């Protein structure tokens, strides 16, 4: 059975859609991904498909032309989280460790800019809990090596204006802060607006073909269509991009049992939110017929590791079942892991059993301008859809769907 | 035409319907609305429909307990605004307007109560602004007769607390701040929770069954099943479930060649959560072949006035075209205006021609106790099924839809 897929992956195929996709890169909600969305539209339509398109609006945030850190008359380098409120605040700076809401119950902090160190809770909580005080700005120090670019997550009015420093200029400020030094800041953010956007999905179905040996049964293929502002996207995730309209190009040469969803979602990269609109479309039904989900992100670099599963709990499912029967029959051994950060965490959150395919550890370019066709391996691709499709089409194929008993190691 | 709808409206149907759902009240997310959703399916597919439940959470909100409002030391008639903090406050009472962003950036409010006048912006937004300047707590009076019930529409810990008290007690504390009194305030708030609940959509879809007349377009018949606290709900809205089913039954003995779709939506009163989950669900393609969407909202009651159409934007659509030429060959002449308020608002948001149809002026017992089975009209209830019936089915008839030009007037 596997032979109906592997003979007809077309690696060319995939290579061409990632080379039309990665000319530029597709910010979730522009002119780009939109194009985008035709692109893949019209891609599986001429695969034989009926698509429908899912519109969604989202807050978008465009970045501030001005951010001015000051540390007494010394300026420094600063960076604005993504949603960071405007501000064009001079005042005392008040170290607040962590931030939770205990470290900041017992501070005075109105007026006042708070110093935080990154970790335990999300920058978003951060902010607010130092908002909630009357802190007029928030500068949050990293963790780590390198400059500290994050998000809020999502538009905020709680919020203040929020702006990450490296872990060496912030852990001496602590340090100064700690030894009774009283110090004044400036922080000035301006030119950040929060503006409304539509991103789509993308959503080609076939239906079971197969009478009387038909299931209930659904399984849905996912990647997303959008990247990272001024990355080219060409492996994050035009390449799953590129599997998932390859195996409905190869699944429509054949017949099948189970409902096949193959789906492009918008907006990943803002936050999982297309695919979070598409996991609440499902009525109850839907979901309780839906018996795996594979998300396919990062799956055609050169550069990148080996092909690892990942699900949101670190526990096997239905789908790491399925990806390492066949990858033992293709490949050799494919691991499992815990990961999040991508399109399956909407439908494990629907107890929909579901996995991240990705090559890991993963390449530099992840996230860069450097994320470009000349990155992607055809072998890797072809690979990886030979794998996640002989998967699907261990249950798709007619017939009762039999799993045969396989170990397969967890990997961190 | 209009006699293959006329002939078969069933009024004990749709009053068995009602004495069904109203032997108590349905709060969003309650086990009640759970059983009215499994009801409303059971009765769909009764009429030979497949039926789809759409789940959604949400943010539902827990009362509080005790909401103790004094000035100085004489204790005072406070109601919590739905979404309400808690707190435990006791500090100066400030007087600042109507509570704009301007009328806050010039006083004073950081540990302070905010006392604000209802009028121009939302509850929400007059509470954000005061707690943006450090508010601990915001008493909005009243801009009209009795008692100020209302809400901050949502979860959301920008929030401070937030209580609503009369007109006649907040004019006469704003008369006293103005003429330079130093007034002191408590605002206690306790025992109020939000909580994630679940509620949920119950969708019935008629495919066309026409052959060769068969058309692309969709017609979407609404009514809510949810009901506030403490009220039965039988008009507000088990009715327009009533007639919501009853034309489905009805629908369901003739041909189409428009697609029907019969939903009841759920957590209406909470701010039209189910039907924004719905329209939320539908692709481009969907979204331009709905041709009309016609919502039923109080639409039994004895003790209410006559049928109008409210819009959006109080301009005629092609829904209010199809009413008032239905009317006009049934009834007499039906109005239109301007009204939101219900799940017709989803809709219009999307571009889709919706209306909502209700008697109007509304009768005394909406959102009490009172809205119960005895006030119900059975000739009132088929009155709109055969209009909304015919209007409905002078386009899902066989053959092209053909609207022939008619007066009827804009009612305020
Ligand atoms: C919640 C998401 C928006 C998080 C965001 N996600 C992404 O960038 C996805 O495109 C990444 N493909 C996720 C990823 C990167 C590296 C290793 C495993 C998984 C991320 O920061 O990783
Ligand atoms: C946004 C909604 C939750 C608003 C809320 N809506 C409702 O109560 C609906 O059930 C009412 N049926 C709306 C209504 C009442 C009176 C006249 C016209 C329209 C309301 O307060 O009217
Ligand atoms: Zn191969
Ligand atoms: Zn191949
Ligand atoms: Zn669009
Ligand atoms: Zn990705
Ligand atoms: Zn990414
Ligand atoms: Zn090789
Ligand atoms: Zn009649
Ligand atoms: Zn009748
Ligand atoms: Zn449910
Ligand atoms: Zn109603
Ligand atoms: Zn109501
Ligand atoms: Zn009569």
């Amino acid at each position: 059975a596997d032979h109906q897929i592997t003979k007809r992956t077309d690696a060319e195929n995939m290579y061409n859609t990632i080379q039309f996709l990665s000319q530029a890169p597709r910010v979730a909600g522009s002119p780009e991904e939109l194009k985008a969305v035709r692109y893949i539209e019209q891609q599986f339509k001429s695969y034989g498909y009926h698509v429908e398109v899912q519109p969604f609006q989202f807050e978008g945030y465009t970045a501030p032309s001005e951010v001015t850190l000051k540390i007494g008359t010394e300026k420094k380098e600063g960076e604005a989280f993504t949603y960071s409120p405007n501000s064009d605040v001079t005042a005392e700076l008040v170290y607040v460790g962590l931030g939770t809401t205990a470290d900041v119950a017992g501070k005075d902090l109105n007026g006042k800019i708070a110093l935080i160190q990154r970790g335990n809770i999300s920058f978003a909580d951060k902010v607010r809990n130092a908002a909630k005080q009357g802190a007029k700005a928030v500068i949050i120090y990293n963790n780590t090596d390198g400059k500290l670019n994050g998000t809020l997550g999502g538009s905020d009015a709680s919020f203040v204006a929020a702006v990450g420093i490296t872990k060496q200029e912030g852990d001496a400020l602590a340090a100064n802060l700690r030894a009774g030094e009283k110090i004044t800041a400036t922080v000035k953010v301006a030119g950040a607006e929060v503006k409304t956007l539509t991103s789509h999905n993308v959503i080609a179905t076939k239906k079971p073909d197969a009478n009387k040996k038909n299931t209930n049964d659904i399984i849905i293929i996912g990647s997303h269509h959008d990247s990272v502002e001024k990355a080219p996207g060409a492996n994050d995730d035009a390449s799953g991009v590129a599997v998932t309209l390859e195996l409905a190009r190869v699944m429509s040469k054949l017949k099948t049992d189970t409902e096949l969803r193959f789906i492009t979602f918008g907006a990943e990269e803002n936050g999982l939110i297309g695919s979070k609109k598409y996991a609440a479309s499902l009525s109850e039904d839907e979901i309780k017929r839906t018996i795996g989900m594979f998300q396919l992100d990062m799956v055609g670099s050169k550069d990148a590791g080996d092909l690892i599963m990942y699900t949101i709990d670190g526990k096997k499912n239905r789908v790491t079942d399925l990806g390492a029967a066949a990858s033992s029959r293709l490949s050799g051994v494919l691991p499992y892991g815990q990961e999040g950060r991508s399109d399956h965490e909407s439908f494990h959150a629907l107890g929909i059993p579901a996995a991240l395919f990705i090559h890991a550890p993963v390449e530099p370019w992840y996230h860069t301008p450097n994320d470009t066709l000349d990155k992607i391996s055809k072998e890797k691709l072809d690979n990886v859809a030979d794998i996640v499709g002989s998967a699907v089409y261990q249950a798709a194929r007619p017939g009762e769907l039999v799993i045969e008993p396989i170990d397969y190691p967890r990997r961190n």
